[PDB]
């Protein structure tokens, strides 16, 4: 319908094993009220290129930060406190979020806390009137056939952690 929000951000890929490299992917991401899709990034036209993924808003469970990683590469080092820069807003993503569905939760990598913001009280609308909404989440990432919050290896696993 109408594009809600259009963003850069960096997204980690499904993972293939517990031993295979971890890939991440620098897409173009759209909300409407119906979908959210990933697009490849024509950045030579700055067009939106192939459809990569589309989930339907009403298949989304939760919503919520994650904790950051330990020791980061520096593409996500989250800066010391304290305007915009044009380069180091498609260059550095700091800033994660989980969009958990049916197939687990996909990871989302913004540039700033408040484009961050932004996408979570956005996708935290237009989800509300969700049938399958849960009240436990995994505030932790899901690395290596594990959640570092729970140990648990299912990636659809109950949350371990109760929303507040
Ligand atoms: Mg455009
Ligand atoms: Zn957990």
């Amino acid at each position: 319908a109408a594009v809600i929000l259009e963003s850069i951000f960096l997204k980690r890929s499904q993972q293939k094993k517990k031993t295979s490299p971890l890939n991440f992917k620098k897409c173009l991401f759209l909300l409407t009220v119906h979908k959210l899709s990933y697009y490849e990034y024509d950045f030579e036209r700055g067009r939106r290129g192939s459809k990569k993924g589309s989930i339907d808003v009403e298949k989304i469970t939760c919503v919520e930060t994650v904790v950051p990683e330990k020791n980061p590469p520096p593409e996500r080092q989250i800066p010391r406190r304290g305007e915009m820069e044009q380069i180091s807003i498609i260059e550095r993503f700091p800033y994660p979020f989980q969009v958990v569905y049916d197939e687990g939760p996909l990871y989302v990598f913004s540039p700033t806390e408040e484009l961050r913001k932004r996408w979570i009280h956005q996708l935290k609308n237009v989800i509300r009137y969700n049938s399958d909404l849960v009240q436990k989440y995994h505030p932790c990432f899901w690395i290596d056939g594990q959640y570092l919050c729970c140990s648990q290896t299912a990636k659809n696993a109950m949350g371990c952690q109760i929303l507040e």
